């Protein structure tokens, strides 16, 4: 199952073959034997492993101990495990004999140069393919999308060189051990060198002082150089460093591939080895994980938005980045925070939303910190929805196949959608397959204004919580039947306008209205089954949360502040203040949602939004973005 | 496990949902029930199934027979597995009941209008996904490259129309039926379409007129079509045939989908179907198998080869085709005869070299009959191996996987080829996955040069000949421990300039040639164990030909004909006659070539072949092609 190489050996003149360590010999003959050849003898010098064996069965055994019968049906098999220290010191003599005569009636020699070459990174066995699964093995390799040095206001990707002292900590290793005596190199050419396609994915790094000269990484392999000439100049070993310059895409399936040769020119390969990098792709983190650092904007008119944001996210320990003025607010549009695994750094990153005007300079500019990649996909062609279409679920069982870090969600039509270079990206990470809905219906169109998962420590780790606008009609259809239909929903709040503060009984009975609920929530029940496909979830998972709609044209925003739409931070949630009707002195709306949510462990803090938000159609999950901490769960041994 | 709609109801006013036959339809209601709701009974009419079902567990049980005890933890599902006859002929009422009062609390009701659309060619299961194996299931469409119609100069493909009476055969059929009312058909839309990439790689006629008229198979998706309206204009069932445009490719991984989707306009779907078709790849036939036609050119002094041609063709049962002139004689290079494979007709298929010049106009002229496909490629930017470097080894099993079609045999070299163009065809076609050789040494450098496969009934079925320079070494040593060293080898044959005659002691004399030969065995032998290992083949089936080779440059041509690279028709072969040594008046080569090929069964007949060919560097193969009778084996079930 290893390399098979036949040297030939000729009864005229000894010859000089150079072979690599761990690799079999056959060793045969040009020609005949000699006239009367009975029997034969091999030998070889210490170090050198000679196996005699039939041709038809696979068993080997030990060829120099006995004088063996004469056989062409057997073969002999030559190892050395060991390079050598000096050219030709060693070799392997066959002799033929006759029981006619005494002496050996001919000799053939075999002098033998054993050199160890081999190309290793990390693997984790064939070395030339990458497969899927606990079982699986390959090497990983990240694309390195962030800024570790200071003097560089572009990516680390950009530059050709390497002026970071810690920029090599997001690279990986490749090292090159290319043992035997140094006069063969006089002879030999050692090659390292990758495909032009793999050369414009990838880049390379020679090393020619050891850990403390940025000169020192030498460039050797990239857009240009596709092949190098190792001059060994550290003695047996060279160490390489490889950077990833791409994402997995359309046209990128994520494999690239290094060769090691070994050339013959004094050219003729006698050997080769190769590497198989993976790019790792980039995951999503869904709201069930534990938050890490809390984004939220401070507008011209944000005044205890924020507040409320930073007394409401210091229960689960967030940083609270704030930003100082937005150019304007939806902060959940502009950006998506997702992270890239390897088994030795894993980075988060951010992926920047085409849905440019207002946030666009955010990323780029204050989010790709040391640590924190970043990856952005523009058209050539137009986005209108973006980023906040773009969510994920937590690890489902799904068409018989495990989801264990979830699938991707986006919205979209049936007979016609997110732009296409988007979706390809998404589908090319190739490990949270994702699902496209149905949210043309809805004025901005995002998946996020009706879908949300929240942990609860029950049934699937996660409850999945959707708008329905049946469920506020049962509520205001059951508080009907106490006597309360003239309470009002827009009662307390901040008029400047005056908003008109309905009434539960003006709402049930306005036609229009409720046939429009109704059609919202066919559109909703349309997702809902999708999503029941889509992730093996049943009733006893889904949620659904009151929720009516306005409307101005044939599109849907929110009647009154979107329930769901909520910023889920592990054990609290921050809900947009409804505003619902007063029954107690208390929004029944409120106390809904708290018998809903409540059960579950969590605690529901109610923020004011009502003039900040909720009238440009966003609640605070719109005004709020949010990093989490990475799955446990390893993407690799992930089987697609 | 199948298609799930769900459909609310009210209490103030029915509804007037329209199903789809055999899917199930969740009835849940908008709002809350009465305010003193205990119990329920649900009715349909005849012919609608009403089952009570659990949300947590999945036991369906028939739900009119009883009144049941309220539950919102409980769902109805109505299934229709028959169509309507009018508009709202069937029904369900939802009573909700109290032990308070004995009359019901209040109705429900939902008339239902029931359509039956599928949309099916030859689902071979979810109908949407295709899956290899004798497991898997999905429909296959051919390429439909011949010329069926006389009236056209130029291939089926590129017509717009159907003008010809059995070119449908060469295309697929899929039935679309459409039951249910009518008056249905005033209000919704039935829409057929695919997607531009697909549209651009297959076409849709439907059919206007049954089975006699041309003009009536209409072109309905074609490369600007991508939907059409079915105006159902047989009732409840429309037939359509679709014929494919292109073979998988780099950038076509072989599938095309075809929708029906219909339409609630007065638009909104509320039910699509899908069928995916498979392109059926190009596949090529091994010399093992039995043939059918054997072409040979006749040029400016080409007299005995075409008799011999045809006097040892006869003995296989082969039709002899012969060109008059070749516009020059290498009808092995231009051309190779594959098939492409379908349940209701298997078509030969001619692919086309980019090696042009001499037969470049045989292909598409006078070989692409009524079942003869033609498919061809050249590259925009050159070819110098073609298809004498395209060989096809016979079923094999390596690396633990099975290849029950074989694998393609192209030659190359390690370090830097066949036009890239040619590699991507082969290596898309997917069912014979291709192993690349070492074939740059030769002068032409084509695979069949050294490499040929025999049928055998022992062992595997076949045996693999390669030509061996140590063999003729073997054969001309043990020839001279007789005394025979003074023997001749190109002594019989008509010398025009005199091609000087060897001997036995002159050649195994010659350093320089004994020298050459041994790096050219040193070749072979790289490509032998390349070989043994994508084959896994033993020694067993390995046959070595005695075979010398001559030179004037670095590369290599053959020093007398080679005796591989010959015409392997089942029984009989036709083997250049290599004019070796005559120690008895018998060509001792010929003599060596009858006792390692006729205890095989084999009967081997030599031509002379020195004048024609051999001096322009080529052998019988060079000059002989041939179509073979497809595998028994079908490839739909390879799991590759
Ligand atoms: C949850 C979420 N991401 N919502 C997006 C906010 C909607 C926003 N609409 C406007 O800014 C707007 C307000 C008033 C008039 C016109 C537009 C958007 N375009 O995404
Ligand atoms: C087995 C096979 N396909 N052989 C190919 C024939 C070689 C041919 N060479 C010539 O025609 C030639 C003759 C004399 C001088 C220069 C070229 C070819 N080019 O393929
Ligand atoms: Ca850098
Ligand atoms: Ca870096
Ligand atoms: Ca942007
Ligand atoms: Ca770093
Ligand atoms: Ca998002
Ligand atoms: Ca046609
Ligand atoms: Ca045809
Ligand atoms: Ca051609
Ligand atoms: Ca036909
Ligand atoms: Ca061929
Ligand atoms: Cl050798
Ligand atoms: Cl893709
Ligand atoms: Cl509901
Ligand atoms: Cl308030
Ligand atoms: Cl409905
Ligand atoms: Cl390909
Ligand atoms: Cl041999
Ligand atoms: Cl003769």
């Amino acid at each position: 199952m290893s390399l098979q190489r036949i040297v030939r050996v000729s009864l005229e003149h000894p010859t000089s073959a150079v072979c690599v360590a761990g690799v079999e010999t056959l060793v045969d003959i040009y020609g005949s034997v000699p006239e009367g050849t009975e029997m034969f003898e091999v030998y070889g010098t210490p170090g050198v492993d000679i196996y005699i064996s039939p041709n038809m069965e696979r068993g080997r055994e030990r060829a120099d101990t006995r004088r063996w019968r004469f056989d062409a049906t057997l073969e002999i098999i030559v190892v050395m495990n060991s390079p050598s220290n000096d050219l030709n010191d060693s070799h392997v003599q066959i002799s033929y004999h006759s029981s006619h005569e005494p002496l050996p009636l001919a000799y053939a020699v075999l002098y033998l140069t054993c050199v160890d070459i081999s190309l290793d990174c990390d693997l984790n066995v064939d070395k030339r393919q990458w497969v899927w699964g606990p079982s699986g093995y390959g090497g990983i390799l990240l694309v390195n999308c962030d800024r570790d040095d200071p003097s560089c206001d572009v990516q680390d990707n950009c530059d050709q060189h390497v002026h970071c002292l810690q920029d090599l900590e997001d690279m990986s290793v490749m090292v090159l051990r290319t043992q035997g005596p140094a006069a063969l190199f006089d002879d030999h050419k050692l090659v390292l060198h990758t495909s032009s396609y793999d050369a414009k994915r990838a880049q390379v790094f020679h090393i020619c002082g050891p850990e403390d000269v940025c000169e020192a990484y030498r460039h050797v392999l990239g857009q240009d150089k596709v092949s190098y000439e190792v001059p060994r100049l550290h003695g047996d070993e060279e160490r390489f460093f490889v950077e990833g310059l791409s994402f997995p895409d359309a046209g990128f399936t994520g494999l690239i591939s290094f060769h090691v040769t070994l050339l013959d020119d004094s050219a003729s390969p006698i050997f080769t080895d190769t590497v198989v990098f993976r790019v790792a792709p980039w995951i999503m983190t869904p709201s069930t994980l534990p938050p890490l650092e809390v984004y939220v904007c401070r507008v011209r008119n944000n005044t205890c938005f924020v507040d409320a944001v930073a007394e409401l996210a210091r229960k689960a320990g967030c940083k609270l980045t704030i930003c100082p003025q937005a150019e304007n607010r939806w902060i959940q549009d502009e950006m998506e925070l997702g992270y890239v695994q390897a088994p030795h750094k894993t980075l988060p990153v951010v992926f920047d939303s085409p849905r440019n005007g207002e946030l666009q300079d955010f990323p780029y500019k204050r989010i790709l910190g040391p640590d924190f990649g970043y990856v952005t996909r523009e058209p050539r062609d137009s986005g209108l929805d973006s980023f906040g279409n773009l969510e994920v679920s937590p690890p489902v069982v799904a068409n018989g196949k495990e989801y264990p870090l979830g699938r991707i969600l986006i919205g979209g039509n049936l007979p016609g959608r997110v732009t296409q270079v988007v979706r390809d990206f998404l589908h090319a990470q190739k490990v949270q397959p994702p699902v496209e809905l149905f949210v043309d219906w809805l004025a901005v169109g995002h998946v996020d204004e009706f879908l949300s998962f929240v942990p609860a420590p029950d049934g699937k780790g996660f409850r999945m919580l959707l708008a329905s606008p049946g469920a506020c009609f049962k509520l205001f259809q059951e508080k009907q039947k106490c006597g309360h239909g003239r309470a009002l929903l827009f009662q307390g709040v901040v008029d400047d306008e005056q908003v008109k503060t309905i009434s539960i009984n003006q709402v049930l009975s306005n036609k229009d209205l409720i046939n429009y609920n109704k059609f919202v929530q066919s559109c909703i029940d349309w997702n809902r089954e999708v999503l029941k496909r889509e992730l093996g979830l049943a009733e006893c998972d889904i949620i659904d949360i009151p929720q009516l709609f306005k409307t101005e044209r044939k599109k849907a925003t929110a009647f009154f502040p979107d329930l769901v739409n909520m910023l889920v931070l592990g054990k609290h949630l921050g809900i947009p203040k409804p505003f619902g009707p007063i029954i107690n002195g208390c929004c029944c709306l409120e106390e809904k949602v708290r018998s809903l949510l409540e059960p579950l462990g969590l605690h529901c803090t109610f923020i004011d939004d009502f003039t900040p938000y909720h009238m440009l159609h966003g609640e605070v999950h719109c005004g709020t973005n949010v990093c989490r901490k990475p799955f446990s769960f390893k993407w690799w041994n992930m089987v697609p």
